[PDB]
């Protein structure tokens, strides 16, 4: 390959072992999640990654990982930018609901399509929700590259990808062009729509495919940007199984 | 004054308690410098100040300091852009040595002027000093606006102020004037050369002038960017006291 691009996702939080939906909500890492991001940093310093440039979202927790791991390396002095099109997908409506919660208010079958499917949107937040303010009051969304009115109030997996792609294609590709090696600090819809675009994954098959938190995910990329080959997962093959686990289902 | 610009150093170490320079050497902040880090960022929250952006050098010290102060304020989405030009001054042969040891190599009177004047330039350090490849094999410096062979190998406070300005100039100061809340996360001698801009502080009061270390800053500016009235120092007025205590001798 003629490009090589590393990118990851923190370590999930307490939401995430109930089964709620962080999105937008800004929470921070836990201690388990600063583990994460400087076992990170080691494995990429044994690897001896020398970064460039780094991309996070607006997310406090992709930002402290990216902090984390740049500190590990040595590298605090590379220049990090953020962007909301790299947050984590917007689950609407179902923001801070548990499992139960969503099939009784949405129903079983309506919930399942819309953590699984693809294209289809979930309700958006309306300002009645108990973090529209939380989101939507914060300052972080005044200075975005669209208005404050025109961010989404839900988005699907194919939403994601389409407010990221540009992203992509007009600040970080360049980059990558221009030979400079990058990190991607994101969460698991934005990683996941990514890799998609980079290895023309199918609408069917982007849905089951999986990807562990800590893990360095590795993109050899060709003169097109296009990925050569399946993404790697860098380190000990015990560690990446114990984190494709945490994942699963 | 239109505009309010806040500026800070972060806290000093163990080279500094022995009277060494640590000058262009990337040394962490020890636990002391980290926690007045953080005690000044709880204090711009008690103040609820809101940046919109920050500089800071290309030394790991003044980076992670604001990193802290951003994450005490929720605030770790702010741009952070860092440049050698905000770094601190290039002591050049001088580096690593105690005062001692400098007069001992130098002559004790020749080590004064290049301490405590304003425009005599210490001796260029070269290939044989002990912190040369430290500082000139480091990729850091291969990224900068002016080649790694152009970059000073010593400084004079008027040298500081000097490749300073050019970043005041093109960078911070037309954010400035549009509006933005500018946090500069900088080292003494930076500091001490940008207020003198600012202010219009004289060759011979700049010397004398306190800049205690975790303490906010403030300068209000005027539309050409001058400072209306001397700079304050934000917070408690008696850590301010032991602050400035700790500064003198």
């Amino acid at each position: 390959s003629k490009y090589k691009l590393i990118m990851l996702r923190h370590g999930e939080g307490a939401w995430n072992k109930e089964n709620r939906f962080c999105s937008w909500v800004d929470q921070k890492l836990n201690s388990e999640g600063m583990e994460e991001a400087r076992n990170c940093g080691k494995q990429l310093k044994a690897l001896n990654f020398e970064f460039d440039l780094v991309f996070t979202s607006v997310l406090n927790r992709s930002i402290h990982t990216a902090w984390l791991i740049l500190e590990e390396l040595g590298q605090e002095w590379v220049p990090v930018e953020s962007s909301w099109r790299l947050n984590e997908r917007h689950y609407g409506a179902l923001i801070g609901l548990n499992r139960e919660q969503m099939a009784l208010n949405h129903g079983e079958e309506q919930v399942r399509l819309w953590r699984r499917s693809y294209n289809v949107t979930p309700p958006p937040i309306e300002e009645s929700h108990p973090y529209y303010q939380e989101i939507y009051n914060d300052r972080r969304y005044k200075v975005c590259d669209v208005p404050l009115d025109q961010l989404p109030r839900s988005e699907s997996l194919k939403d994601v990808l389409e407010r990221l792609l540009p992203y992509w294609n007009e600040r970080i590709a360049p980059e990558v062009l221009r030979g400079k090696t990058i990190l991607i600090s994101a969460h698991g819809n934005s990683s996941r729509a990514l890799l998609k675009h980079l290895e023309g994954i199918s609408d069917e098959d982007i849905i089951n495919i999986t990807l562990p938190t800590g893990v360095p995910i590795l993109l050899e990329l060709d003169e097109n940007l296009r990925a050569v080959g399946p993404h790697q997962f860098l380190g000990d093959q015990e560690a990446i199984q114990a984190a494709i686990k945490k994942v699963e289902d």
